[PDB]
């Protein structure tokens, strides 16, 4: 049981959750791979029976008449199917704890509070496109955002996939030059690619708006517009500095991520989009002072007359906190919800201690709790933690193509 | 061999050489300990066997006559013995190896330019002493730091060990204040008590630079003041807040860690200190802001007139910065070597492009070399990274009380 201590106050804790770690990481006695970004059939009835102990034990309800009852059902469901299907109290729980058990997410104190749209029952591609935007319409809530994920049908043999080719459902165009360099966001350079490819005529801004790649299965990708007034957009102003607002920097208001594959129970769903509110150091340090993103921030502290000739004025380090204080401020006047990283990270030492009386332990991925400004100014820079793989989980995959 | 990738540039390489690591860390494929603070003839000979073998492979003697020769004679020895004695140039190797190979160390781009005091002929606590403070006048240099190390007799059988007490040559006193407060660095409240205990008249400043208590085998440790004109210092100006020199604030040129252990092929140092030049944010970040040290950070906001009831104008932010603008003017001010967070990491990343043609991959903890601030400002952020221990090394070991 891994001692974890806390540096800043002296406490120490004991991670017994991580007894139950299943799926292993990259890492191993000899070198430790913690900072890399992507870690390098009657099997499915396992998995499916521990998922099912895990939510008759949430419910005080273990070992109990339908608990008993439900494990015949899936074990009939799969003898004569080859799989199976999971109750909606199921499908609700199960996405519940995927949010509880992601290592990398900051986020997880509201994990309880989360709205599942069951799309089980999808067929088509323009369906999904309606469920993509009672979703987007849901979340982004004029302003007041709500997390929200949208479950579309699961995979099986035979039959193709359910897949948005978008990283997330709101993206930036990325368009290359007569010299390579990018209009728009560099990171979606590919994308916009096969927008245009697929039909989209691109436009001419640093924030064009991409349309939606959507793949019903085996019949190939279809394009879709995104409606204007529902994608919610926030421009950037700067309380005091009030030139920054003519450098028309903008950002959308929802992070909805649209690649990741939710897995429950040993099913596994290639499209299941979940989306909350930004941290305000996503958009102003890395979306907008990412050197291979916007790369801003020369640009911002000219405006500011910082002396940008020697390292050691910290003008890299003043502008970003500027542009850090526009998105506060802009997001706020415009009434949408964010929230700064000295919140959020203390509201996610209280999560690890509620985790811990809960469940004995939580496991967290340092390199990504710690926000990529001022990181021991927050205090879980100073809290020892362990990284271990739960289920049910989400995971990566491979693009569609 | 593990695959790393830089995502800022898009540069690929292979870890080769964490194949040969020597030991064996915290992590398992279970789960990932990497942010834990911390984690016999014949294999005596073994260890030996392969420092001698890296030793004539960096002078191009491999296999040679004196290569044979010399594991010839190292073997007899241990025979004979039990132990061994390192040559001049195998004991200066082997320090710049340690340091090398030291994976939460940003400053490696040095790793060749490193003095090497042999004091293996040491005697007394008083000649220990000496060496010390012809260390401390040799590598602090009038302000133009220079990287030292300072080398005492090995452990051997029979006899106790040489140990510095202090984790290093330089501290401020840390007195635990009447009500319940701590005047002076809290880091340093344990060896304050015990060099009261010893004998020494305790000041009562906030910064009071602390005695050594240095232990010669089988003796109790001895009391020695540092000479105040050997210990140079830097108070702390802002060159446009004017108020901030009425803080009183102070810090001292050399950062001389003298509590690790220097293991070279099986032989062990428990007392070896070695000092280098500081990086800005180790001051002003960690020692002035870091909530258990100085704490500087709330009084800075206030007196920079801030608004520190909400952390959304990110007052922390803002306060820090400029501590950390101060500390890189005072002590070019005063012509005291000191190196930025981006000028460092960035010579840091150049070792990696050094270190990978040399032996095939670094190791190197992420969660170390990524200063505390303006993390992803830095090249080092989106750079993966492998961990593990390569000898020789530098080592924690238990405090000799
Ligand atoms: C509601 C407030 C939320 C906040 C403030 C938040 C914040 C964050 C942040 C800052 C990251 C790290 C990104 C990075 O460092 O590059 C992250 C990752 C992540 N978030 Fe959250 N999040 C929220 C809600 C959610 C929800 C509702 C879900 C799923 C239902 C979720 C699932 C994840 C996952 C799985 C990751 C890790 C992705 C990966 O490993 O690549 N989050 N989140
Ligand atoms: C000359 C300029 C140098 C710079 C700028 C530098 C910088 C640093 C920094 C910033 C850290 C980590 C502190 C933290 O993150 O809080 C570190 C760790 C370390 N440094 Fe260096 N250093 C230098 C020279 C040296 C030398 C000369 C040696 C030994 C010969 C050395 C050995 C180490 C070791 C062993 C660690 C790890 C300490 C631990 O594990 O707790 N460094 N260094
Ligand atoms: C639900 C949610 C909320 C939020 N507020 N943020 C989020 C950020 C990511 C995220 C996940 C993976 C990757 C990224 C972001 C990239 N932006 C950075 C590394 C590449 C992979 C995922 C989900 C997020
Ligand atoms: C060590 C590390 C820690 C962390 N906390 N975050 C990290 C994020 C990236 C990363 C940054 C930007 C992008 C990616 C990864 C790609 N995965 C997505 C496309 C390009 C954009 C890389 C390394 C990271
Ligand atoms: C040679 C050198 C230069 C420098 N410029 N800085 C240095 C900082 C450390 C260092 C050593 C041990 C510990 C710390 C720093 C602390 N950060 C806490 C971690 C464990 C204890 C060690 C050596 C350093
Ligand atoms: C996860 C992590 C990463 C990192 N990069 N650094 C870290 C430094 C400490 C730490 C903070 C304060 C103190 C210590 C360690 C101790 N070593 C004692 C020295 C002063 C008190 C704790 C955790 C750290
Ligand atoms: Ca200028
Ligand atoms: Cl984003
Ligand atoms: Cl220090
Ligand atoms: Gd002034
Ligand atoms: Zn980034
Ligand atoms: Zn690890
Ligand atoms: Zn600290």
């Amino acid at each position: 049981f891994p001692r974890v201590k806390n540096w800043e106050v002296g406490s120490i804790t004991y991670d017994t959750l991580s007894a139950q770690a299943q799926q292993d990481g990259p890492c191993t006695p000899r070198r430790c791979l913690g900072s890399l970004v992507f870690p390098r059939p009657e099997q499915l009835l396992s998995q499916a029976r521990d998922f099912i102990n895990q939510y008759y034990s949430s419910i005080k309800r273990s070992g109990s008449q339908a608990h008993e009852q439900r494990l015949q059902e899936v074990e009939a469901e799969v003898a004569a199917t080859g799989t199976y299907q999971l109750r909606e109290s199921e499908l609700v729980f199960g996405a519940k704890q995927a949010w509880r058990n992601a290592p990398r997410c900051v986020g997880r104190i509201q994990w309880g509070k989360l709205q599942v749209f069951d799309a089980r029952d999808c067929r088509s591609a323009q369906e999904m496109f309606t469920y993509i935007c009672n979703h987007i319409k849901y979340a982004t809530n004029r302003g007041n955002l709500r997390s929200a994920i949208t479950v579309f049908p699961q995979r099986c043999p035979g039959r193709g996939d359910f897949r948005i080719w978008n990283s997330q459902l709101v993206r930036y165009a990325g368009y290359r030059q007569q010299d390579g360099s990018v209009r728009g966001d560099p990171a979606n350079v590919e994308i916009t690619e096969l927008c245009i490819q697929h039909g989209w005529t691109p436009g001419n801004g640093r924030f064009d708006v991409l349309p939606l790649l959507l793949q019903a299965p085996d019949e190939p990708p279809e394009l879709f517009l995104l409606p204007p007034e529902l994608v919610l957009e926030v421009p950037l102003e700067h309380p005091t500095l009030e030139w920054f607002a003519a450098l028309g920097l903008r950002w959308y208001a929802l992070p909805a991520v649209s690649n990741m594959l939710l897995e429950i129970g040993g099913l596994e769903f290639p499209a299941a989009p979940f989306s909350g509110w930004y941290m305000s150091t996503e958009i102003g340090t890395r979306n907008l002072c990412d050197p291979h993103r916007y790369n801003i921030l020369e640009d911002v502290a000219v405006c500011m007359d910082l002396d940008t000739r020697t390292t050691s004025s910290l003008w890299k380090d003043k502008a970003a906190v500027e542009i850090n204080v526009a998105v506060l401020h802009s997001y706020q006047l415009a009434k949408v919800t964010i929230v700064d990283h000295h919140a959020a990270t203390a509201s996610f030492m209280k999560h690890l201690e509620n985790e811990q009386k809960a469940r004995g332990g939580c496991p967290a991925d340092w390199a990504w709790i710690v926000p990529p400004i001022s990181g021991s100014l927050t205090p879980v820079f100073h809290q020892e933690m362990v990284n271990y793989f739960l289920s049910p989980a989400f995971r990566y995959q491979p693009d569609p193509w």
